[PDB]
């Protein structure tokens, strides 16, 4: 808060200009990127500790690891992590040898892979014989899945038995869709897969990191190889503040949170409709902008000029340049937080829908803003 | 600070709790522990912030960037690594493909093959090492600064077989930065370091590296060294390096220094043995054999006064591993708290004590009490 910040004004003007304009940026804006989220003032002020000074398990460590055992019923976990990324490539560091053969389901999907360090083969997504005929000729000593498989609704428990019977782990990402998950609005892959993996930020609404989920099985050879004898100290204030966001995770008001996020984005969509937009049970949506005769990549841009924060996004059959796109995607987790509700995410795709059909008119833009202005006045994100 | 922290007090009382812990064991210990040390309330506040909310380079980023070049005379800097050892993963993993020799000088098998020379230095004999297994990189650390490692001839032995020449200056970098130590950046091809210990920031690391390396670095997937930055760190980063820039940093360095030579001066009055770090260094190693006492019993009995040290071999230990016959201690940590060289005398004072009757309760009492008047009077945090 402010007396904190106030802290670094005099020493470093610079940085605290640049922090200044980034709590302006996540108030004055409304955030749709469906990745997006803001976290606790609880959760900031734990990783803002003097635990960075800190150097046999920690208690806060085990408080983080209990707690994430508890949202996910996994038999095991590792918070030291501080990326999604480092969880995925930590699974891999640890339970595979230079050149194994690794298979993700995909639609950098469905995580990152080094075609350096792993022989890295695709299934393109369903199609279980499909799947299970290419896992028998790459003998694949680690499947993946991620996001896709959620979107897609894949069978876990089946995935679950094509790996074990070519011999691989099932390993799935679901740093999409974790906070979801907690809540019991989409499948929990835990009891399934021998690994999971999972940011800490987005719809887990944590601070910044990367959990990986393990049986119990593997908790020692991915400990063995994930702790601090080789990758150095971890981050005990980060890893307190993960604990502090596991515990909100537990509690019921964050599951009512994940049930406000999933009907905001069915209110959302269904105004977009209504305004003659095309959708492409879930917190995000991909938007087909062809009847507005406007490119993904200009309606960034219009909605952005009008505070309103989407990314641009490729749809099926897209007639455009992957950089041009014919779509947006834009999802409700942010929007909800900061407190908006189904007569604010409806506002919010009328405001869209007006941008999307003036997108370069000076007064247009102008009366969005000044109503985006009205909807974050009100509903601020830090009080 | 009270307020930031109070947010935490009721939606989680445990981890406040352990947070209060936590404050209380930094400003009740006297931390002797060489690569600890005390970041400022700027710094964590940085990492405190909103940043963490937040997902062409930033100008966070490029303001950590800039900074830490300036203060190494680096061609370049990725200011990504979480820690001082993933910023050497990233260089290894960047740099090598998987197999390649690895060859340390000091004093992962599956992934590489790690040969070690073992350390007045024998340049011949590292340079005949290195041709025989012609490593791909060769790395040098603390033990290098520790031993002054002459960078401008191991850079040469380097070219002379094929190899890059990385060194890891984690462990004096705040020193080189205010320029008390020799600064390895001309000379190698990378150099890593933490963003804690001496340089004083929030934990983390950097790697600098000569411009033609800049691209390989920061693609590197695995081991996701790179990949999901967290600018609330880098903001950290940042602000440290500020401090680091600063007149005032030199100071603060010259002050560590004087503080230890007068901690090495009072033990070697009270008797005792310093290997290495009696002159011109944060740290010294202290041989106990003469107190006839452990270098873990020596730990455990500063532990109970509440002056924080680690047990640490010395050269030629005669003692299991876990046991050891040394100490090794530095001055980074009370200094920044702001002691001085009479605070260092009785500090050096106070360990003696100890070290001369570690299972005399009575001994142990007093000690602790004049800890705690010094920590009183020199409290870490405001």
């Amino acid at each position: 808060f402010d007396r904190a910040q106030s802290t670094i004004a005099n020493v470093d003007p610079e940085i605290f200009a640049a922090i200044e304009q980034e709590n302006r940026r996540q108030e004055d804006h409304i955030e749709l990127i469906a990745s997006e989220n803001y976290t606790s003032p609880a959760v900031m002020a734990a990783q803002g500790s003097q635990l960075t000074n800190k150097y046999y398990v920690d208690v806060v460590e085990q408080l983080a690891i209990d707690r994430v055992k508890q949202l996910f019923g996994a038999e095991a976990a590792n918070v030291q992590p501080n990326s999604g990324s480092q969880a995925n490539q930590g699974v891999f560091f640890a339970m595979l040898k230079p050149g194994d053969t690794i298979m993700g389901m995909s639609l950098g999907s469905p995580v990152n892979m080094s075609g350096k360090w792993f022989n890295v083969v695709s299934y393109g997504l369903i199609d279980y014989d499909a799947a299970e005929k290419l896992a028998n000729e790459h003998k694949p000593k680690l499947i993946v899945a991620g996001a896709s498989a959620f979107a897609l609704k894949i069978d876990f428990e089946r995935l679950a038995k094509i790996a074990k019977s070519v011999g691989a782990y099932l390993m799935v990402d679901m740093a999409h869709y974790a906070g979801l998950i907690a809540a019991g609005v989409y499948p929990n892959p835990v009891p399934h897969a021998d690994f999971v993996t999972t940011t800490t930020h987005k719809s887990l609404r944590g601070p910044r990191g990367g959990v990986i989920l393990m049986k119990a099985e593997y908790e020692k050879p991915i400990n063995s190889a994930i702790f601090p004898g080789i990758q150095g100290g971890p981050l005990m204030h980060v890893i307190a503040a993960k604990a502090v966001a596991f515990k909100e995770a537990l509690s019921p008001e964050f599951k009512e949170y994940q049930q406000k996020v999933v009907e905001n984005a069915r209110v959302l969509a269904e105004t977009l409709v209504k305004r003659g937009l095309r959708i492409v049970e879930s917190h995000v949506m991909l938007v087909d902008l062809r009847a507005k005769h406007i490119t993904g990549k200009a309606a960034e841009a219009a909605l952005g000029a009008a505070h309103i924060t989407v990314n641009k996004n490729a749809i099926p059959n897209d007639p455009e340049k992957p950089f041009v796109t014919s779509g947006i995607r834009l999802g409700s987790p942010a929007m909800t937080t900061r407190g908006f509700g189904p007569a604010e995410a409806e506002q919010v795709g009328n405001l869209i829908a007006d941008v999307l059909e003036n997108p370069e008119d000076a007064a247009t833009i102008e009366r969005v803003r000044a109503q985006v202005a009205e909807l974050t006045k009100r509903f601020p994100v830090y009080r």
